[PDB]
């Protein structure tokens, strides 16, 4: 093993390809840990380009690089695909394909009451998908939420990032115990299906994080949002068992979502 | 014929596909001979790895690979796909495809009472399908039981394992003068379906292995599971006659549970 002695600098580049800093182009910011702009990549194709605000430690660093390390280990159609990195340069730059429609719970806001039934569910569906993808390689995501999946122009959803926790997405033995396995992501697709279906409302509303927590473990569940057909509710509500083991898998959860198609 | 003279180690891999080491990634122990990972294999599909136990003999070394040499004579639904080995190296490895539900009894007492009947007579006609196919390969199996038999994400089930003997599985003519032909693999048939029908009981119970070998001379058989249909019963008290040569095909077992479907 070449690598048995490695800077974590290094190692967290494993899966990316390292873009010459020529190749890139700024364009405006969209978003903004750091800022996001709009660019181009001479490979000339649409990107969005992370960076790192200055004053970064070296463990943020890592960190920040790692990001693009976990996204270039997947290939699949309902994850964001890695373009590469800008590592040897300043400032340093995560460059993923390009997603028209941004984040898919500010879509749904801006959209509200605008997709049919069968195309909201074609959503949760790829979402589905994704995450059958990632726990098939053993990946554990621990932040599935709306916030979290970027939607193109054709509506494909995408998974697209990768102790405070995201309270209000996560199951009750992740809160409790600290124990993230697929099973408590399955509960956090419970959630995202809850919040497509109500098209970007936030979980458990005005409640603070404490009353939820406290809610959860009492057996408060999410309610049926409006025109939402039963058997998805059902669903939500199988992602949503407090025992882990009674939850279906992902991959179950995809062929119940094709047969309602 | 090049291979009159042939290396027993050599031999036995002839139906395997060599598999480079930088193929393969073990990520988590899953079961514990040796242990079993699973993993991915970049051909990128989830696999499960078989590892043969530190210390082993040669002759444990050339059982172990002429495992994977008997799965990969076989291409069926119902067993198990082997995608290859790693002989040339240390660790070796049998690669298979990754099955999501695990071992049948293990699987079917988690889920005790959650499926149909329909649901379950369709996994003991996989299983049935996949046993006529062994048949007609003139493949005698000797070990059939729902430990053996591996569960997919669509509830497929597969035969996945291939003197002391499982004695509470095994008909009383291969008990009593090792006489093991296909319609003792019937007699073990038989076994499984009252395995599956009861969820995942043990067969005669707490009953020790001489009790069942002397139960069965007598003419005991195991009753009916609850809730098991007539026909169901019957079918497996067909396939326990004594007289072996009553028993029925596995090609007969196949369109008797079709027709009950």
């Amino acid at each position: 093993d070449p690598h048995t002695y490695e800077d974590p600098n290094q190692a967290v580049l494993k899966f990316t390809t390292e873009i010459h800093p020529s190749c890139v182009t700024r364009q405006k910011v969209i978003g903004a840990f750091g800022e996001v702009y709009k660019g181009m990549l001479k490979t000339e194709v649409p990107v969005a380009i992370k960076t790192l605000k200055a004053g970064y430690t070296e463990k943020q660093r890592v960190d920040f690089l790692g990001e693009a390390g976990i996204m270039g280990q997947f290939s699949h159609h309902n994850i964001i695909r890695l373009e590469g990195v800008i590592s040897k340069y300043k400032p340093m730059m995560i460059i993923t394909e390009y997603m028209e429609n941004g984040a898919l719970d500010k879509f749904l806001r801006e959209k509200d009451g605008e997709f049919s039934v069968l195309q909201l569910v074609g959503m949760l569906r790829g979402i589905a998908a994704g995450m059958k993808y990632l726990a098939n390689m053993n990946y554990v995501h621990r932040d599935l939420a709306a916030r979290n999946i970027l939607v193109n122009s054709n509506l494909v959803c995408k998974v697209s990032d990768f102790g405070k926790i995201p309270i209000r997405w996560t199951a009750p033995e992740a809160i409790s115990y600290r124990k993230f396995t697929s099973a408590s992501d399955v509960w956090s697709f419970g959630i995202v299906m809850w919040e497509v279906m109500t098209y970007g409302e936030r979980p458990y509303w005005e409640l603070s994080n404490h009353e939820v927590m406290k809610a959860i473990n009492d057996g408060f569940r999410l309610p049926t949002p409006m025109d939402c057909p039963s058997a998805i509710y059902q669903l939500m509500m199988q992602c949503w068992q407090q025992e882990r083991a009674r939850r279906p898998k992902f991959a179950d959860i995809v062929s119940i979502l094709d047969k309602l198609i």
